[PDB]
């Protein structure tokens, strides 16, 4: 799944260097979009269901810049529960593509599929959270523009993504959540819950509670406010997306 911007009225592929914030506007807001082919537009167009803020990295490869690739589609999915925490997953031990990133469960958006399926399937594959008609609203937040590797004091990059993050805002507690939470060792490493007042200070208490059975774990504030390096790293830390993720949801509350 591809990504297309209306600049004009008529859409076009984006060329992969091209900075799509760039093109649109550090952020930029409204953006216009529909997912039905993701389109973006500056300007309102018919097939839109959504006005949502887009921003980008201030270390983002494509803005420093201004080709057998395109730039891919993401979701990733903030889970509210009754209690207003939001769970996060660290990516597993096992290596490959950013490793140890407390990231909300996320990824590839499929192929034919609409958003609220690729989230709440995503979801479903790293924290087995099957959710029940009728026991949760959500709401589109916004729009990221990263890649892998994250900057170019990493590399140049070869992903190219723009990420929808979505706010899944269930009825059932914390409490009743975590009971039936069954995660995959393989995808995940480690689950947390956040408050407002631990994820404000990670978006903008010294210790926070397993790592994987279940092995319980203090993470600390050190870790969570961790800043992204300069020179490549795989070190424990919540990812520069997960924070405008988490700065919106809070503006949302
Ligand atoms: C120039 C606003 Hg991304
Ligand atoms: C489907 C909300 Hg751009």
């Amino acid at each position: 799944v591809r990504v297309q911007l209306l600049l004009s009225r008529r859409p076009e592929s984006v060329s992969f260097a091209r900075s799509v914030c760039g093109l649109l506007g550090l952020g930029t807001w409204p953006i216009h979009c529909s997912l039905k082919r993701l389109v973006l537009s500056s300007r309102p167009f018919p097939g839109a269901s959504a006005r949502l803020p887009l921003q980008r990295p201030p270390f983002c490869p494509f803005a420093a810049l201004e080709t057998d690739r395109g730039v891919d589609l993401g979701v990733a999915v903030i889970l509210q529960s009754s209690d207003k925490t939001v769970l996060l997953t660290r990516r597993a031990r096992t290596l490959s593509v950013s490793p140890n990133l407390w990231v909300p469960p996320g990824g590839h958006v499929e192929l034919e599929e609409e958003l609220l399926d690729g989230g709440l399937r995503e979801l479903w594959e790293e924290s087995g959270l099957h959710l029940p008609q009728g026991q949760f609203s959500w709401v589109p937040l916004g729009l990221w523009e990263s890649a892998y590797p994250p900057r170019l004091s990493w590399g140049l990059p070869k992903y190219h993504h723009i990420v929808l993050y979505l706010l899944v805002i269930s009825q059932e507690s914390q409490q009743q959540l975590q009971a039936r939470i069954q995660p995959n060792p393989n995808e995940v490493s480690a689950l947390m819950w956040l408050t407002p007042d631990v994820a404000a200070a990670v978006a903008a208490l010294p210790q926070d509670l397993p790592s994987v059975r279940a092995r319980p774990l203090v993470l600390h504030m050190s870790t969570l406010l961790r800043m992204i390096p300069t020179m490549a790293e795989d070190k424990e830390r919540v990812s520069t997306g997960t924070k405008f993720a988490l700065k919106l949801w809070l503006q949302h509350l």
